[PDB]
């Protein structure tokens, strides 16, 4: 019997370093969301677990000519974690490469503006060119961009794509500092739960606008074929039907919203 | 190569008898969403396929004496079926005896009143007793309240499971008709999906009302084990990640509105 390595990420709020972290250990040292999943699905299917900051902080991506996966799903993949509990989103390239769960949190790509920008659909991005507007790099978000055919989709990624300077972040944090810092010249392109938690923090200067584009989840991942995955499953779903999820949804967004 | 059959169910819009079936054949008889995802599901997954409607009418549940499924989940249990396409939802008693793909499509269970109802929240159901409540048979909802430990749902099925006359229905059409003759005396609990349907059909005298009571999802079903199991996952998140369950959503359900 071994402790499982959890393999996850630092993403607001999900996974926070607690604020007293040097004179805490192990697990104690972080606070969030999927800390607090990975202790109740760790309790219902009875394992011991460690969890451990992904390295590159990336989600996962395969880079083109290298192959390599990256991020998360590259732990999993090349075996240096046997489980990975993060907001990390179900896609059919991952799906083949890796096990998820069924989902635990829905979200969609959806559109954070500081508020006041002119701004209130995809349709509006695409038509105008005052404002820029970029992705997270080696994400899910990204890649909906990258293989969309629908038409407003397909203008933004070609605009995007070709965009100087980039207009692609390293991470959320920087994403939203770009839109907070570009008095309304700058649009972030975010999952709707990022979005919709940053809205609830001070300095309450932005806002998700519009429909989300997409409609997905994430789930719990391990690698292909783990005989952890059925278990890991049924805890989901267990944690899911006794309302778990949802308090954990409330807990961490919106009753200590500061907004 | 074997024809694969699918079991179903009559549910609007998921699949519904054509106004002329009465001259037409085999898979030709019905439409539907589940009869358009049917199709697209096998075209992926290469398969041919007939529909099915299962036999006693039912979602599936577990009689609790002598432990015989029912129902979808039933003809899949018991190898009457290859494969369930149909607005079924995703749960973990089921789970623990047949497969289920990731979600094609997100509910919650809501509540159906006759409009102008006194009624906005489940909350306020458990509190009053001149408008009586029900669900489903047979389903998850119904379910749900059995097994629910939350103090308003809690609450909500000790009146549900003792009154007289019954509060329960057969089918959701037996639920729908008798919210609208009730003259407001009877609200029915069912899955948001349905209840946002009926909203948007004649004669246009229901409404959803309050936020949903959970969130879950339907998956397409397949027995334990399945060689189709795997292929039908990819082909949903493929089918997602199109857009095709968007556009299905929004042909059989708005472009489809009448009110
Ligand atoms: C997270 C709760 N859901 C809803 C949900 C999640 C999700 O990824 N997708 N993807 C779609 C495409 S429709 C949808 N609905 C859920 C949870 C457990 C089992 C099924 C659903
Ligand atoms: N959840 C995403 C990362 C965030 C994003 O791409 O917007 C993923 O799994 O890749
Ligand atoms: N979709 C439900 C049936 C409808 C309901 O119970 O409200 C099921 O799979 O059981
Ligand atoms: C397994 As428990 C009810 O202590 O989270
Ligand atoms: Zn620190
Ligand atoms: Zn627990
Ligand atoms: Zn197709
Ligand atoms: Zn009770």
């Amino acid at each position: 019997n071994k402790t499982v390595v959890v393999t996850t990420i630092l993403e607001s709020p999900y996974v926070m370093m607690k604020k007293n972290h040097e004179m805490l250990e192990g697990n104690e040292r972080y606070e969030g969301y999927c800390v607090d999943l990975a202790a109740e699905i760790a309790k219902h299917c009875g394992f011991k677990y460690k969890l451990t900051i992904v390295g590159d902080g990336k989600y996962g991506a395969r880079d083109a000519d290298t192959k390599i996966w990256n991020g998360m799903v590259g732990e999993l993949v090349y075996g240096k974690a046997d489980i990975a509990i993060a907001p990390l989103t179900i896609t059919l390239v991952r799906e083949e490469v890796i096990d998820f769960s069924k989902p635990f949190m829905s979200l969609g790509i959806s559109i954070m503006i500081k508020k006041g920008t002119p701004i209130e659909s995809a349709e509006d991005l695409s038509k105008q060119t005052e404002i820029a507007y970029g992705t997270l790099d080696s994400g899910s978000t990204k890649e909906f961009f990258r293989r969309s055919k629908i038409a407003v989709f397909d203008k933004m990624w070609t605009y995007m794509r070709s965009a100087e300077p980039s207009v692609f972040v390293r991470t959320t944090a920087e994403g939203v500092a770009r839109v907070r810092k570009s008095k309304g010249k700058y649009a972030y392109l975010l999952e709707s739960t990022m979005n919709e938690y940053i809205e609830q923090r001070k300095p309450c200067d932005t806002m998700k606008v519009g429909g989300n584009l997409d409609s997905k989840g994430y789930g719990i991942a391990t690698p292909k074929g783990s005989s952890l995955g059925n278990a890991v499953n049924l805890a989901v779903l267990k944690l899911s039907e006794q309302g778990l999820l949802d308090k954990l949804k409330n807990k961490w967004w919106y009753d200590k919203g500061e907004c």
